[PDB]
């Protein structure tokens, strides 16, 4: 289970409970979601994701209960260029989820090209930190960097303008209150700059009772490192 | 991960994070470690165990840290016989642990006959609630029902007299403080009757850095049900 929590203050190399997909790997006590060359620089055309191995019981039909959850994490993006792409996302999906074919670049390794904007064809909730919005390839993005809440589509149901800071860690807190059904996102840089965005969502109609949680990131022709530095998570089934 | 925690107030039939071994299965929101017929009656010659799927980081060689953990659980034993057997145990072992060949009866599904008392051929720490002590078969046991702390051997490093109460739930709290290296056990029946037993053990010299936790139970010629009713576990790495 009714409750589950875990915390990674750092990411040592001897991991046992993480499912690594794509190019994701541990380097310097942090998770490098996207590939990097020998000297630690970001490269183009790369996708990577990680999921915690234990499944989370998001909701239970028999007891009519729904879980609340809180995911706290920090990441940093770095790039030689100034148009780093494509972004990192915290997501929740069915337990057997895998990188969809052709989900690189602006699809963040979460959606397939042909069904990226088809809500009845996906089962995923993600909080994206999108740094690339060129209208030729990312036709669905607002015209500026942003934090978005994605519900079964790459076209966010709600966004807030965000600023990308090269090499600076962003502290994020994602919370889902089953009582109000609000998914709240609070992100802050160390100097106090704060960004907030929320949306009301009934998780029971979007995801199965048991899911897995993790992160995804990608770089198409434009690139940047997507470094996940720490992550804590907790969920508890509740009667509302 | 550095910290992991989970709680099972009850055990619904739909489980995803438990590894079932032997005859263990879910029945009536509880785990029946040993096999029962269609009427829910215990039968002879049965062994079963469960383990949480996520591995627990018990200690870390590189940082000189050892986990502080707590396992709270409750179980009940029932049998029409005057000498129900054989007992249930909470245990900690390497991740790939499986039921040893020929470990039934008094071996509780934790040790192989040929090496049951060879502390050098085993890697396990368990807290047993032993109800069968026939001196002609369980030669290693004291002559009475008991709670025991097992360290790489079926011959407990320590035991205390315990009363078996048919059909009554026993609540148990097992904790380990890495500072004092004390493994404490406190068990209580609903009327306030209490049993305590403690032992100093350096887990680092007994178990690998990553382990799995769970329960094991068995019945030889004599039988009884071994029902795990609830279980919550928490673990956190600390400096020592
Ligand atoms: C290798 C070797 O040398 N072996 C034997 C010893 O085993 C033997 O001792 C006897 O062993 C019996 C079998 O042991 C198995 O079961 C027990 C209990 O579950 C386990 O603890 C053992 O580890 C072992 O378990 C596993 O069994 C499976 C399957 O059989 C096997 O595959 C596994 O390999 C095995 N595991 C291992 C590690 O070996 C044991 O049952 C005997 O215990 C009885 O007898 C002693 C005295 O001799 C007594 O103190 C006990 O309480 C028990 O008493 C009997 O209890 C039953 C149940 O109540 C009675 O039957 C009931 O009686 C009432 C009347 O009152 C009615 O009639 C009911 O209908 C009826 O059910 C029965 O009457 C009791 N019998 C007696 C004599 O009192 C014992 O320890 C020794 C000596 O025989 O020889 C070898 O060393
Ligand atoms: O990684 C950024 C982006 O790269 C790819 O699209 C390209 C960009 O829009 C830009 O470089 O212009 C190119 C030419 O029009 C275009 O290919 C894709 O991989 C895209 O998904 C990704 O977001
Ligand atoms: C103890 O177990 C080890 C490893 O299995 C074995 O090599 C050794 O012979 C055993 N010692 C005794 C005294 O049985
Ligand atoms: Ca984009
Ligand atoms: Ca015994
Ligand atoms: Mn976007
Ligand atoms: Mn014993």
């Amino acid at each position: 289970q009714d409750s589950l929590s875990f915390g990674f203050p750092t990411f040592p190399s001897d991991q046992k409970n993480l499912i690594f997909q794509g190019d994701a790997q541990i380097k310097n006590n942090a998770v490098q979601l996207t590939k990097t060359d020998s000297n630690g620089n970001p490269v183009a055309s790369t996708v990577g994701r990680i999921l915690f191995s234990a499944q989370v019981h998001l909701w239970e039909k028999s007891s009519s209960r729904v879980a609340n959850f809180q995911s706290q994490f920090s990441f940093s993006l770095k790039s030689p260029l100034s148009n780093g792409a494509d972004g990192i996302a915290f997501f929740i999906a069915p337990p057997d989820t895998t990188i969809p074919s052709g989900s690189g670049g602006g699809l963040l390794g979460l959606f397939a090209p042909g069904t990226a904007q088809n809500t009845s064809a996906n089962q995923v909730i993600a909080v994206e930190f999108d740094t690339f919005y060129a209208q030729d390839s990312n036709t669905w993005d607002p015209n500026y960097p942003h934090i978005g809440i994605d519900v079964n589509s790459i076209r966010s149901v709600k966004t807030v303008k965000w600023d990308r800071r090269d090499g600076q860690s962003l502290n994020v807190l994602v919370t889902f209150n089953p009582s109000t059904r609000n998914l709240d996102v609070v992100a802050t840089y160390s100097d106090g700059t704060r960004y907030e965005v929320s949306y009301e969502v009934d998780v029971r109609s979007v995801l199965p009772e048991w899911v897995r949680v993790g992160f995804s990131a990608a770089s198409g022709e434009q690139y940047q490192t997507h470094t996940l530095e720490s992550w804590s998570f907790t969920s508890t089934l509740l009667y509302t």
